[PDB]
C-alpha cells in the first residue's frame, strides 16, 4: 500500500489572529504516499458574519477530492442556505445548527451531481470537523473521526465523538441500508460510518440521505462562550486523536503554550511529536487560543532550558562503538527522566535529542 521509505516531514503552516482570537495550524504529510487532509482557517466571515469565524479539518480518504472541495466550500454551503439565515435578525441557535445540516446535505449532493456531471473518476470521501464561532456561541461541528476539543479551565470542557462504524446507531443504520459492521468496518472496508463523498456507499434504494451505508449528516453542539474560561479549541485528524488522548493532548499543549506563544510552533510540536509517538497517517492541526489561553511562563522556559541542557548531557555521555539513534532513544527511556512534558513524554524530545546526536555524530 502506501507508505513511503521515510516520512514527508514538511510542515505547513499558517496563523492568524482577529475578534479575540489567535491560531497556528500545521498540516504534515508523514509516511503516507499522498497527502489528503485539508483545513479552512477564517476569522471574520462574509454576509454579515464578521464577527464569527471558522475553523475545520479534513481527512480525506481514497482522494483528496472530497476534502479539498470541502476546505473551500463547506462553509459558504452553510451561510448560505435559507436555514441558516431563516431571514430575520441573527441567527438563532437552532437557524446555525440546520443551517450547518443543510450545508452539510447540499454539498454532498451537490459534489454527487458535479461528479456524475463530469463523468468524476474519484471515489473519495472525506472527514469533517470544526467549530463556527460566534461572539457568544462556539458550535462544534462533526461528521466522521477526525475530532476537536474544547479546553475551559485547564481542563477538556468538551470533545466530539466519532462516528465509528460499531457505534449502535450506526450499526443500527448500516444494517438497515442493507450493509454491515464487519470488526469495526462497513462491509468490510470503510472504517467511519459518516463522512461526505464516498457515493458509492450511499445508493441505498429506498433510502434518505441520512439513511444510507455513509451518511453526511453531521453533529452540531451549541457552547456558550465564557471570556474568562475558554482557554483553546484544538481541532485534528486521526493522525493525531490515534496516538493521543483528549486530556493528554490538552495537557500536552497547555505545556507548550507556557514555553511559547507560536502557535505555529506549537502545533508543529504536536505533530512531530504524534509521528514519534508512531503515527503514520497525514496529520493535520488547528489551535485556537482565546484572551485566556495559557500564557509564557519565565520558570516554564527556563525548566524547558534546563531539559534540553540535561538531555543533550546525556546523550553525549551515552552515544560515549556509538549507538544509532534509536538506541540512544532506548537508553534515555529506560533512564525514566523526571520533567518530561506531560502527554507528549519522550516523543516530544526527540527533536532535542535528535539534534545533539545529529552534531556528535554527524556521519
Ligand atoms: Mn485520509
Ligand atoms: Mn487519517
Amino acid at each position: 500500500g502506501a507508505f513511503l521509505d521515510k516520512p514527508k516531514m514538511e510542515k505547513h503552516n499558517a496563523q492568524g489572529q482577529g475578534n479575540g482570537l489567535r491560531y497556528g495550524l500545521s498540516s504534515m504529510q508523514g509516511w503516507r504516499v499522498e497527502m489528503e487532509d485539508a483545513h479552512t482557517a477564517v476569522i471574520g466571515l462574509p454576509s454579515g458574519l464578521e464577527s464569527w469565524s471558522f475553523f475545520a479539518v479534513y481527512d480525506g480518504h481514497a482522494g483528496s477530492q472530497v476534502a479539498k472541495y470541502c476546505c473551500e466550500h463547506l462553509l459558504d454551503h452553510i451561510t448560505n442556505n435559507q436555514d441558516f439565515k431563516g431571514s430575520a435578525g441573527a441567527p438563532s441557535v437552532e437557524n446555525v445548527k440546520n443551517g450547518i445540516r443543510t450545508g452539510f446535505l447540499e454539498i454532498d449532493e451537490h459534489m454527487r451531481v458535479m461528479s456524475e456531471k463530469k463523468h468524476g473518476a474519484d471515489r473519495s470521501g472525506s472527514t469533517a470537523v470544526g467549530v463556527l464561532i460566534s461572539p457568544q456561541h462556539t458550535y462544534f461541528i462533526n461528521c466522521g473521526d477526525s475530532r476537536g476539543l474544547l479546553c475551559r479551565n485547564r481542563k477538556v470542557h468538551f470533545f466530539t465523538q466519532d462516528h465509528k462504524p460499531s457505534n449502535p446507531l450506526e450499526k443500527e443504520r448500516i444494517q438497515n441500508a442493507g450493509g454491515s459492521v464487519m470488526i469495526q468496518r462497513v462491509n468490510g472496508s470503510l472504517a467511519v460510518s459518516r463522512a461526505l463523498g464516498d457515493f458509492d456507499y450511499k445508493c441505498v434504494h429506498g433510502k434518505g440521505p441520512t439513511e444510507q451505508l455513509v451518511s453526511p449528516e453531521p453533529e452540531v453542539h451549541d457552547i456558550e462562550r465564557s471570556e474568562e474560561d475558554d482557554q483553546f479549541i484544538i481541532l485534528a485528524c486521526d493522525g493525531i486523536w490515534d496516538v493521543m488522548g483528549n486530556e493528554e493532548l490538552c495537557d500536552f499543549v497547555r505545556s507548550r503554550l507556557e514555553v511559547t506563544d507560536d502557535l505555529e510552533k506549537v502545533c508543529n510540536e504536536v505533530v512531530d511529536t504524534c509521528l514519534y509517538k508512531g503515527s503514520r497517517d497525514n496529520m493535520s492541526v488547528i489551535l485556537i487560543c482565546f484572551p485566556n489561553a495559557p500564557k509564557v511562563s519565565p520558570e516554564a522556559v527556563k525548566k524547558e532550558a534546563e531539559l534540553d541542557k540535561y538531555l543533550e548531557c546525556r546523550v553525549e555521555e551515552i552515544i560515549k562503538g556509538v549507538p544509532d539513534l534509536v538506541h540512544v532513544m532506548r537508553t534515555l527511556a529506560s533512564e525514566n527522566i523526571p520533567s518530561l512534558p506531560p502527554g507528549g513524554e519522550l516523543a516530544s524530545k526527540r527533536n532535542v535529542i535528535e539534534a545533539v546526536y545529529n552534531r556528535l555524530n554527524p556521519y
